């Protein structure tokens, strides 16, 4: 609980929940958003059942996630799955850091002190933030162990503030920005999808959303340090998945039934007595959102404003603190996981080239080189400075890693390996096979060339080892 | 020569050479057509080197192509490669039959006696033609052995007639339909691509053209009946590939340097002095092709008329006879190959289900059931009655078969199997690996979902057997 459930819930809850989920709901309608969430949760639930079977298998040693997977499924697939997982965690660090940078940039713009321009402002904020994160990670772990509860408390306060703000009747300033109390007609209108933009498709938004359902391996990271990991890991992981899914569904429905898609934000844009016009719901409450809809120059609303969740709630700085806590926790966990995976992969000497990056230093032999490699990849991907572009890469790589773990578990089951005998009672071979197949199909549906690159990397890694 | 080179040359030369190659040239320009031809010939030449290495391996027995491949590379991949090859040959039978049906429909329309409507006319003509082909194939082989030389002579006469017609200065009726003598400006204009229609893309037209470079396995079909197959098969196959490539290149350049893209066909459409608005290279010879160019209703020309190779030549019925000979030879060879592959695959009892279709009948134990299955698939695909729609499926399936044979040969080379030791001196492992990789990449560039289906079928077949 204190080392399995809470860590998984903190790693899963990240940047997408606070900045892109209302936008995804507005773009894709509540029903299709629910379908996206349910499909992603089925994929992650099959993966979680496979992970629980792996963790329950045999005797758990103090080796970590990569060591557990390697000793459960053999090094031939363990090396490739570890490398892909590490790359996915590094690009996830980049995504969480750029989300934090966007939040800080918006806060600075609210102060009214821009530096040069929004994109480069994001760039400097992200690089400074990731450098500070590297310094903190190299400092020690007691601070983050103490700050885990702080992050949890802050995010819970953020959730409570959001719910209270939804329950409060709308104010004039919030009404001008497209926020009204719970309404049946708003829910009816938001039931149907309304696509916009270049990435306004079902599978594009699935690719954007999917990183918000990842992070289920975190509970396994400290499998060796748990007193009773064999019972704690599966129940904790599954409960974390269930509660995060419930939170996603509730937030999606509540935000979709409360605010309209298009808003102007102009305070003097009320529906004056005498001549005036009706646009959608607005006219029913004394607002005229016509010209903003026609010229497509709406700076606010659920479909245009990414920070509408902060506007809806009662006291915005609590939401900002929740965003900071979620992003920092997710980014730090991803960085630690990537560094540990890189170090442990280089320890086993899978390839002669990777060995030169496996010589740790420091008093406690901390793997400085792995942290520096992860930092370099994180900066290289932060240079992009676009959340909607970094998200699909992580979606693709996490889908590939889940496909490999599911298919490897299926192959071990069907082949009847001598040393592989799980004791989990909810594991089935055909469920894992279906999960692997559907994950590969979704991977190719999202982006075919990225899927080809990932499969080519998998085949290269395997074939190289199987041959040599 | 008489059993390797000529058979390969007759099987390669088919419907695409006579009906779609001028259209492909008009769509994609001479330079890109040459690039398409060279890329396709590179793939087929790597596959031909692999085939030559397989044929040279060990001692050749009277078993045919499937038996040779299975005894050279093992049954695990042999079964899957045979099944995919048989399916590709069946759909190729469908393609050649529908091309023959289109030719007969055009002849009937020229006679002025349509039956019901062009598409269903194609349907009945194709069904009757494939039934007659089945009856002829079940009759005996002496007739086709005697008619091979007739088909060769007819197609050579067709080529000579085409060249002579190109050399003859244009006539008034041919000029009105868009045919002029060799011209530098026409060549210059046709050097640049001009895309049109829904499939007017580089890779779509590659998919359409690719079946015209296939049929290189035919020379191996009678490997057991050759006195000296080990020397005859590689040289014959490579010479056939070279000469077919030269013919394709020469025909493409000659047709692209001789006829303009757009033509009207109206005989009274000359450029009367002082009248008619003028555009295009037809106004240099006293023609006014502007009106149909603006309305996009040009019924003739290289860009619209599929039967322009017949009008270009001197005496059209010779071209029609050549079309009949090429299509009949290709279709009959594909049907025989598909039936033989189906029968030999069912003989080995790879799967329990396929055995029920492996019980041959007749006095000589001819595989009637395999012929009926191939006939059923051929009719099911003829029902489509569209050459440009049947072609990509065949492209994908030969691409899959070639990728599998190349990769299997590479794997046998690198793994150093005990019984696999070719003696061909032009074979290299990395060439085969490059061929397999480029074939898979081209497959996914053509159609990603068809590629996924083919790879899933391969994995299902390979995995089923590897597990059981
Ligand atoms: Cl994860
Ligand atoms: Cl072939
Ligand atoms: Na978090
Ligand atoms: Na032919």
């Amino acid at each position: 609980v204190n080392g399995v459930m809470i860590r998984c819930m903190l790693n899963i809850w990240g940047v997408i929940l606070y900045l892109r989920l209302p936008w995804i709901t507005a773009q894709a309608g509540i029903v299709l958003t629910w379908i996206i969430i349910l499909l992603s949760v089925t994929v992650t639930s099959i993966t979680g059942l496979s992970i629980s079977a792996i963790s329950t298998n045999g005797k758990v040693k103090s080796g970590g996630t990569y060591f557990l997977i390697s000793r459960s499924l053999g090094p031939e697939l363990g090396g490739s799955i570890g490398l892909i997982f590490a790359f996915a965690n590094a690009v996830g660090v980049a995504m969480h850091t750029v989300g934090f940078a966007e939040t800080v940039r918006d806060l600075l713009q609210e102060y009214g002190a821009p530096i040069v321009d929004p994109i480069n402002d994001i760039r400097i904020i992200g690089v400074v933030s990731v450098t500070v994160l590297l310094a903190i990670s190299l400092a020690g772990m007691e601070w983050e162990s103490k700050a885990q509860v702080l992050f949890f408390l802050v995010i819970m306060v953020s959730f409570a503030n959001y719910l209270v703000g939804t329950l409060i009747p709308p104010s004039e300033d919030k009404a001008s920005k497209g926020f009204f109390s719970y309404r049946a007609d708003i829910f009816v209108q938001n039931l149907v999808p309304d696509w916009r933009g270049p990435d306004g498709t079902f599978f594009g938004m699935f690719s954007i959303f999917f990183p918000s359902a990842t992070g289920i391996l975190a509970g396994a990271n400290i499998s060796g340090d748990l007193k009773d990991p064999a019972i704690a890991i599966p129940k904790g992981t599954l409960m974390a998945i269930f509660w995060t899914t419930i939170s996603y569904l509730a937030i999606s429905a509540t935000i979709g039934s409360c605010v309209v898609r298009d808003a102007s934000g102009v305070l003097n844009d009320t529906v004056t007595p005498g001549w005036g016009a009706c646009e959608g719901l607005a006219c029913s409450y004394g607002w005229n959102f016509t010209e903003c809809t026609q010229q497509h120059s709406c700076h606010y609303g659920l479909i245009n404003y990414y920070q509408t969740m902060s506007m809806v709630s009662g006291f915005a700085p609590l939401i900002t603190a929740g965003i900071f806590g979620a992003t920092l926790s997710s980014a730090l966990a991803c960085l630690v996981s990537a560094a540990k995976v890189f170090q442990c992969l280089c320890e086993d000497q899978l390839y002669p080239l990777i060995g030169f990056f496996g010589k740790g230093y420091g008093k406690n032999k901390e793997p400085v080189r792995g942290y520096l490699l992860a930092y370099a990849i994180a900066v290289a991907f932060i240079i992009i400075a676009e959340l909607n572009t970094i998200a699909p890469i992580i979606s693709n790589f996490f889908l590939c890693s889940y496909a490999l773990i599911n298919f490897s578990c299926f192959h071990a089951s069907i082949t009847n390996s001598p040393g592989w005998r799980p004791s989990f009672q909810y594991y089935n071979k055909w469920a894992a096979l279906f999960g692997a197949i559907i994950s590969v199909v979704i991977m190719f549906l999202l982006t075919w060339w990225a899927a080809l690159i990932a499969i080519g990397v998998v085949l290269f890694l395997l074939l190289y080892v199987i041959y040599k």
